[PDB]
């Protein structure tokens, strides 16, 4: 009767099925997989990485890079929704083969350092390789690359360094305030008296009202089923995209129906 | 066709097959597994752990400190014989419950700050939590913990930061020279011309030299059996363990035969 | 015309003035200097030290705790108000000495990292000698040491990872509600629309508010001028001391005013 | 009497006093100071940085790079000799400014982690700003930036990371090896018998061999007067420059020298 092996992170097929760039505007794209976010966005000054979904994606997103005519020393900033395996996973890898930089806050980047190691909720089920942050940013935090200025707003609940992005593009000269809120949920969390994350309800409720809040006229979420984004249909992929108040609204009537179970 | 899943670094039975605290001397005492080393040393100011194996072993090391009457808070320092997967993984989780302190030199500490991603011969496969060096030590460098001094000895080959651990001991009285040395091994390493690191043939055999040139009475190695120690036969388990030249003389031979059926 | 030389911090005289443990409860004792608090809290399972004050204290405190009967390697934890270089200073020195843990939040770690350069308010103008911090704590997460537990509260302000620690000791048998929390002040910061700190003024407000809801019988403060505290009087130390809701509402005050002068 | 004040890091005014760049060859260029040497070579796809003097230089190198035209995201890469305060005192903020990164070997990259603190000679005297290393680079490694190769040496002595770097420029067409050795002196250092550095005087032995045997024709080091190095004279600056044999040959004899009396 020996110790148990090890267990690798196995995730559904659809997360790994690569994608071409899908045009979201004039300069942000979808170079992920069908159902993992990873937005690049593109300014006369260098690139922008929005996430990067699991490890085993950073070929993958080099990739269409390429096919947007964006080499890896172009790739100046590289901004994450939260620091889990199936997001900043190739973060590490990417770093060093494309010279960019590393911008997240203080809890994000904590937990970047360690790779995803002693989660919250996860313990060490969900190990990647660790990177660093080169630059610490504050809630509300403007980052301007080539003239695109990226605002930070901090939704804790996911995790304690959760943050929503936020910034202008256009839609053919005509601009548009796109919002790429971090996800909402709770997979198996202890929501009440959790003695690792003691002030969780007050964080998730205050994360609620502050994407209800955000400036949006199209939102994304790293998962595209959260916020009805369908990746592989191309051009309707924002066809039943939902908005800030009725994701915001649904994932809390199922975080009071966890948190009603949860006291059961 | 999507991207493949991750996969779990998985080992022999017989490395996670867990046993009784096996004595070695007076204060050293072998508190791993069958085929893995992790040796622990009682003083009057606390205790002194060298390598812990694989990740899933940190409750199993502290059953067996427990048996031996050691508090948690007790375990002063971890020391490590190199930072991959199978020797130094629940650093990360041992010194969270133990407060303990890990000293390592610089090529170890910068291996284990990323929890052994970005290996120069495995690359990401083999990634474990990882941990920081409370403590750069040099070469020949002498680490004093309860009077029993612990000399330092780089034998870089294995890993850049492979060490060996030297400290005097008794056997009722009688004084004895224990040697940890490190592996001599190159498992599927590129010897010739490696990019990624280009005196390794020269860094291994200057370790060759070093291991016969250690003082030791009794000699013993993160797996047993390269050194041929039986942990599964108890008081018998020293009964055929090779001396420092025997272990460096036969280590050298199978370099110079990979090394030379790597060249054609 | 060459570039400046470097300029080295220099504080008051009286910031450095050594004095003898002054007791406060029954396990909570000062062993800092004249206006720099250091808490030292004797439990039967270790020792807990809140702060250090300046870089050059560490032998200093060494010193007293030794007067306190206690050893380094008995001092099992490190909690900190704020990582600024006149509480913080000894940290590292401290924990290379006495094989401590260090346990504080994401902001606070962050910033003990880098050695209080890159600073939000003074850049690199008060750096000291970096430390990690060993274990990341919540918002009312708490951690408890020989049986007394000891909780964070979170008020962000002078630094992003300001920091109240309350436990509760005893006055002869009689229990007291101890609280220590961090400074309300903001000496030359840019209060009104700071790109470094958008949400300063949020955080500052709701930090007063924090203050004054902790449970607290006799307060304390990083500089005791700033609760009333007077260390060189000895017995009549803690006279004079301020209350929860008196430290916040002086502190509020002199907040709206130096908001209002900065908005003119 | 009380604690000591903290005391500056204080250097000769001639270190601190700028000079335009000073070609050096077709793509090198000098654009430090009189003193203090900061190598900058231009390729087609990016500049990189050899060191870059003390903390408060960071602001006269960037205007030297626009001098050059090289904008502050064109820095690729920073390389440094070893991580003292008088050579990689900006490189913390040369990163946040430019989007570089650093290479460096383990030992480099520890203490430049902790911004020069617990020096092995000097303890926590010369700390400045921390960063971090985003690329471990083992002894031989080359490292390719747009054409031109740098090949690492690693030659401890000054400190355990000390690295010469070596690669080839064109004098108008005509090649040129160029030597980038690092500095061969031990200012106030225990060499026999040191504890905090055991292997010291071996290191600085087989060191002196190494800068011999590099492939050089024109040699700099971090002080220019110590490969006798004019850089006030502009043209004639390599006039009397030394030779890697003189240079190791005038720094072994000085520390025989030293060696000697230290013995007595
Ligand atoms: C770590 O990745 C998530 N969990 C898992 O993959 C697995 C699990 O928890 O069941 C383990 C997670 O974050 O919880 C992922 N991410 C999200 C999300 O981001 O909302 C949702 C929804 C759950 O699946
Ligand atoms: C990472 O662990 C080792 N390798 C593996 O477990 C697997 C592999 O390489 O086949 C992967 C390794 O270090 O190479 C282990 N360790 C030693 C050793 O320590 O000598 C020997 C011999 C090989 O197996
Ligand atoms: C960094 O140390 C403080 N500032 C200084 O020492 C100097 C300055 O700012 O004038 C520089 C600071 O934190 O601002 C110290 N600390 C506190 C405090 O902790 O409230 C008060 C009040 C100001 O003096
Ligand atoms: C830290 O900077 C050096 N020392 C000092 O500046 C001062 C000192 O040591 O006297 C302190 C040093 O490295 O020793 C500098 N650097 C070199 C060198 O690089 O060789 C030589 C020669 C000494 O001066
Ligand atoms: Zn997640
Ligand atoms: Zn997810
Ligand atoms: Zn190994
Ligand atoms: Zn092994
Ligand atoms: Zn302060
Ligand atoms: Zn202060
Ligand atoms: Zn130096
Ligand atoms: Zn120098």
């Amino acid at each position: 009767a020996p110790l148990p092996q090890l267990r690798a992170y196995t995730v559904d097929a659809s997360w790994l099925q690569p994608m071409a760039p899908l045009q979201v505007a004039d300069h942000t794209w979808q170079i992920g997989t069908e159902d993992l976010t990873a937005l690049l966005v593109q300014t006369a000054e260098g690139a922008v990485l929005l996430d990067g979904g699991m490890p085993q994606m950073a070929g993958h997103l080099l990739d269409n890079m390429k096919l947007r005519g964006v080499a890896p020393q172009d790739l100046r900033l590289i901004l994450l929704s939260h620091a889990h395996a199936d997001h900043a996973g190739p973060v590490a890898e990417l770093k060093r083969r494309t010279g960019a930089h590393v911008a997240a806050n203080a809890e994000t980047a904590v937990l970047l350092a360690r790779g995803g190691s002693n989660d919250l909720h996860f313990g060490d089920g969900i190990t990647y390789p660790p990177a660093s942050a080169d630059r610490i940013i504050m809630d509300g935090e403007v980052v301007t690359v080539g003239g695109i200025a990226f605002t930070a707003h901090f939704m804790p609940g996911h995790t304690p360094g959760s943050t929503a992005w936020t910034w202008t593009d256009t839609r053919d000269g005509k601009p548009v305030r796109i919002a790429y809120a971090d996800s909402l949920s709770a997979p198996g969390y202890q929501l009440k008296g959790n003695p690792r994350y003691p002030r969780l309800i007050e964080d998730y409720k205050r994360s609620f009202a502050t994407v209800r809040a955000l400036p949006c006229d199209l939102l994304l979420t790293p998962h595209p089923g959260a916020s009805n984004w369908n990746y592989a249909v191309g051009s309707k992929a924002s066809a039943e995209a939902l908005t800030c108040n009725a994701y915001a609204d649904a994932a809390e009537k199922k975080f009071d129906a966890q948190l009603a179970r949860e006291t059961a």
